[PDB]
Formats: C-alpha cells, structure tokens, sequence
C-alpha cells in the first residue's frame, strides 16, 4: 500500500499511512497539523506561531531547527516519515537515509497556489486524506480566485518590500512572494526581472520614487528579533508618507509567519487571503 510523492527533492515512497511522522519546518507542521495529523518530533522555532503552541513544549523533542536537522534525535524517533520545508532541504540527502522524506514548499514558477494545492495533494496522498484536502482547496480556491478577479478589475500594481535588520529588498513576480501577482492578480510597480533567492536591495528613495499604487510590507523582524515592536511606526517615514498607498491607505503589514515563515501551511494560507482581502 504504498504512495509515490512528488516533490521539489524528487520522487519518493512509502507506505501510506505513515505512524511516526517527524517534522521541520512551521509551513509543514502548520499543514501536516491543520489535517489533524500529530508527529512525533518538530523542529523547534522561537518564532512558532501561536497557532502551533503546543508544539514549543518538550512533549515533541526537538528534531533540530528550521535549518539544521538534529540527525541523532530523529534517528532515535524511529520516523515512518520525515516531512521538511525547504530551510532544511540541503540536508534532504542524509534524511532521506534514515526515513522516507518529502519537501514542503511552495514553488515560484509555477506560482505559490497552484504549488501549494500540490504540497496539500501530497499530504493527501500520504494519509488517505484525499476528500478532506480537496474540501479545503475548494474552500481556499473560490478566496483566491475572487481576489485575483477584484485585482484585474481594479487593474492596479503593487510592490512588495520586505524590512530586515534595516534593509529594505524588494521580491517579484517569480520569487517567493509570487502569490502576490500570479494569484492574487496584483501587477508588480516594477518589473524586477530575473529574481534572487533573497531580493533585491532598494531604499525608501527608491518606494517613494517608484511611487506603489499598493504597498505590502514583511516585517523580518518580528519573527526573529527577541522584541516584537511595530515596524509601522518607524516604516512610514516622510518619504513613505509622499506615496500614493499611503494616501489611498493602501499600505499593508502581512501577516510574517503566514507570508515568510509558514510557507504552504493552511492557516498560513488563510492568513495570506485575509490579509489580502483587507488591502
């Protein structure tokens, strides 16, 4: 009775069902648990959101962190299945001998839904789940869709700037953020090309000279500074303040953990479409 998943680390098999599951990554917990799924071991995050609360407690020992798979422990689970987001997926290779394991991930060029119904399809797949992930995919699909449709009716551009130990880099249509415009239907300000994995480096001269119809903000910071402060009060500075989505009210502070930390997760999902129906 067995499966083979495919993902953005290749092909993989195993039998449905899997008892042990051990998890790293909050995008995969955040799904894997959203389907009523409980692993026995998870990465371990200061920033985990409260949505996973239970998961920070030592009742789940530490598989390692978002990146750094803790090999021994995982070793000692005895997993049936090892799901990882992709933080942790140069080390997919030593996982994949100890257990079964598959990526979690959103990808930018077929664009982060089409993707992601994938990463839940998977899921599916794996536990014998298939109806209730398709009940959630229609769910999410219509939200999608209607956003998307609002967007070209109201044809406008938006840029998306992330802020991180005071740096301001800019993502596109084929980056990590591609929801924004290939799902969402948002038209990127400016063109930013062929992408990078990190962004590109701008400005507030740079916002304010490109001038955004729509402005949406990532906050680095609040999932990984110990402080947890409002980058709001210090982001709308005079130059911000000189945009037009300032002025239409059109600036946007998205969710962290949904939109950078959670990639794929359902209530990650769900968070990304409310905040989008907000703006």
């Amino acid at each position: 009775e067995t499966v083979t998943i495919e993902h953005r680390l290749g092909k993989t098999t195993l039998e449905q069902k899997p008892q042990r599951v051990v998890v790293i990554g909050v995008g995969a917990l955040d799904a894997i648990d959203s389907f009523g799924i409980e692993p026995v071991a998870v990465s371990k995050f200061d920033g985990t959101p409260d949505y996973l609360a239970k998961y920070k407690s030592d009742k789940y020992p530490s598989a390692g962190s978002l990146f750094e798979p803790d090999f021994e422990t995982i070793y000692t689970q005895k997993p049936d299945l090892i799901v990882i987001g992709p933080r942790a997926s140069k080390s997919y290779d030593e996982l994949s001998k100890i257990a079964p394991t598959i990526v979690f991930a959103a990808e930018a060029d077929q664009g982060y839904w089409e993707s992601t119904q994938q990463q839940w399809r998977n899921l599916g797949k794996v536990f014998a789940i298939e109806p209730a992930v398709e009940a959630k995919i229609e769910q999410v699909d219509a939200q999608f869709k209607s956003i998307m449709q609002y967007n070209q009716q109201h044809k406008s551009d938006a840029m998306l700037v992330m802020s991180s130990g005071g740096n301001l880099t800019t993502f596109g249509a084929n980056s990590r953020f591609s929801s924004v415009y290939k799902d969402f239907g948002f038209s990127e300000t400016v063109p930013v090309s062929k992408e990078s994995s990190h962004g590109d480096l701008i400005s507030f001269e740079y916002i304010r000279e490109h001038n955004p119809k729509t402005l949406l903000v990532v906050d680095r910071d609040k999932v990984v500074t110990k402080g947890e402060t409002n980058i709001r009060q210090t982001f709308e500075n005079d130059l911000v303040k000189a945009t037009t989505a300032y002025k239409n009210g059109h600036i946007a502070y998205l969710d962290v953990n949904a939109w950078y930390i959670a990639i794929s997760g359902v209530k990650a999902t769900e968070q990304m479409v409310a905040d989008m129906k907000a703006s």
